[PDB]
């Protein structure tokens, strides 16, 4: 009887491996196996393997009552699981199944969903262990994320398999579950940032105040992440919020939120002056709740292009946020209220906007005009006319 | 009767050239140009070639008026694959396979004559500025790809290039015309590659060339970078990029020595700047190309251009010896070389120059914090 025939028993990992080695011209053994049976309304068994190396249409061998049928049945498993290798042996399915009598086979749909669920269950089992799950995640994290994007019925359990660096995780990629265990009691949102490297997003202005209130930020630093997070809207009832987007909501604090409204009142006239100087370069100028040491940042619209998203694909609406507790912003407010058409006010507004542009991941529309702004402001700093 | 390509061209009206071209191509317009010639001698053939009006290969091969094959790609180099027409050879065997043709010396001779007659046709079109514009808007990239790929015809292809220059206004002009306006002591043809005309025209790299009245060619298409790599000289004048190290201006007895005096004078600040910057650059040197800007970033003679490191680079920082910021910086650095504001200002100038020269910062937010420090300095704020 073939290896997949045997009640799940009497098989060592090295003979599972040799059979996985028969099936694949792999020179290493499998990283994982899931070997199950389904009895009942339908009857079939399946023996599935996760390889140790990402190979890059599935090649899962389909048998019917122990007779080989076909070698690349794409119906068997969704594309994001096409690294799975193995055998499926269905007890009752047409022996001459026409090649597209197949996308419509209902026996196959039941098989396929059982394959998907036992694969996800296998991945969860590997997760019940961190060492080997690291080895899996390094090879197939992009498969998990594309599953997030394309597979709605399985998106929750797939999200339980995501791992990310965070502001609290150090050198380790950790789970969303763990992030949730460390949340502050009045924290409703899961905060993330998208960017190119850990060190750019970790030191960005968008995290300053979140870092100083002790709030954890997830670092999503792969391009697929930008594509992944659009479909992953919540985890455990907590919604995912990007820190590079307008209208960041911090943990509920009645007293702190009153002082922020007072600051909005106080800076409303400077916001209109800046919005006037800047023209159509930004959509609005508003008071920030997310900055500490930096005077301003550029955030993108709620339903518009991310800075990283317009970076990634083609290479987006912008809001300028000003820090109400920054000496540069306070000085600027005083100069703008003494004279709004002051030339140095306009110069400083445009310079802060462009600097915020470079900080927020965008490109300048005229770098050398920007350079001459830098030179003028340097000469001011050294006392040169 | 007579196939059109065998007939005496004095007997063929352009309208009949056009109808034939339209049968060949199913083009709903007639040709933009036609070249119809014969070659006699040790090899004999006739050829009838057409330039289409629109940028889209299909040259039909006959032997002694017998149709042989329909897309003989080997008759003509790839950069001329928009040409359409017919070639009729007296000398090939009638059973010539496709494979003996790629290897054929007869074919090679035909191909060289087709190329030379195409280039001659393009020159004829260039005798009329307006119709030439319509050719050049469609096929300028083919000319530039020929520059890169065809070393034996590179000279004549270069006579077909047209560019905006600092002197041409809205008109794309020739290299010969650029040369007519060159200074008595100007050996080099200056160009700059970039993304838009206004970006290269107002760059720091042209400041001093513009103030000495020296003309700069604006190469603002992505193919341009690929093209100039191979186009090394025109009419004996070498092409020089103004974004590369070691720009040479026209000879001048007082300006050579004067510039050497400025190098001597800033040599010590250059070494301090180069120790502050570390490996971020290989050299800091005195510039001869800036006026209003204090510094710029230039790339190495045999290294990667900025446009090249976008797609996927050795950098020299040049400092303007006649700029108040550079002069102030020299005095501060010679009073004390470890001054914190010296280091901060040097790094700020370097990164600003990086942004200006088309490169990316490796940490935008560190750069931003430098900006903020220097803003507070200019406003009189402490930290």
């Amino acid at each position: 009887k073939p290896i997949w025939t045997r009640n799940p028993d009497d098989i060592t990992n090295e003979e599972y491996g040799e059979f996985y080695k028969s099936l694949t011209n792999d020179a290493e053994d499998h990283l994982a196996v899931k070997h199950f049976s389904v009895e009942g309304q339908l009857e079939f068994r399946a023996l599935l393997f996760v390889p140790r190396r990402a190979p890059f249409k599935n090649n899962i061998k389909l048998y019917v009552r122990r007779v080989f049928i076909m070698d690349n049945c794409e119906e068997l498993i969704p594309e994001y699981l096409n690294f799975i290798r193995g055998v499926v042996d269905s007890e009752d399915l047409p022996l001459n199944i026409s090649r597209e009598m197949l996308q419509q086979s209902k026996i196959l749909k039941v098989i396929r969903k059982n394959l998907v669920k036992k694969c996800l269950e296998l991945f969860t089992e590997l997760a019940e262990d961190k060492e080997n799950y690291k080895k899996f995640y390094e090879q197939f994290s992009k498969n998990i994320k594309l599953g997030i994007h394309e597979d709605s019925q399985n998106r929750k359990k797939l999200s339980e398999l995501l791992r990310y660096y965070t502001s609290a995780s150090g050198d380790e990629m950790v789970s969303l579950k763990d992030y949730c265990t460390r949340m502050k009691e009045n924290q409703k949102h899961i905060y993330y940032i998208t960017g190119e490297t850990k060190d750019q997003v970790a030191n960005s202005a968008f995290v300053e105040r979140l870092r100083k209130h002790g709030l954890e930020v997830i670092y999503m630093i792969e391009p697929i992440d930008e594509y992944c997070v659009q479909q992953l809207k919540e985890f455990e009832g907590k919604t995912l919020v990007s820190v590079t987007k307008e209208g960041l909501e911090l943990p509920e604090d009645e007293e702190e939120k009153k002082k922020q409204e007072e600051k909005k009142t106080k800076f409303e006239n400077l916001c209109k002056i800046m919005k006037d100087i800047l023209e159509k370069k930004v959509e609005k100028v508003v008071v920030s709740n997310r900055l500490v040491t930096s005077p301003c940042c550029i955030v993108t619209s709620t339903y518009g292009w991310t800075a990283n998203m317009e970076r990634i694909m083609k290479a987006a609406k912008k809001h300028l946020e000003i820090n109400p507790d920054h000496s540069i912003i306070e000085t600027l407010r005083q100069k703008a209220e003494a004279d709004k058409n002051d030339k140095s006010v306009k110069d400083l507004v445009i310079l802060l906007y462009e600097t915020a542009l470079l900080s927020s991941g965008f490109s300048l529309e005229d770098p050398q005009t920007h350079a001459n702004r830098i030179y003028r402001m340097i000469k001011l700093g050294l006392g040169i006319d």
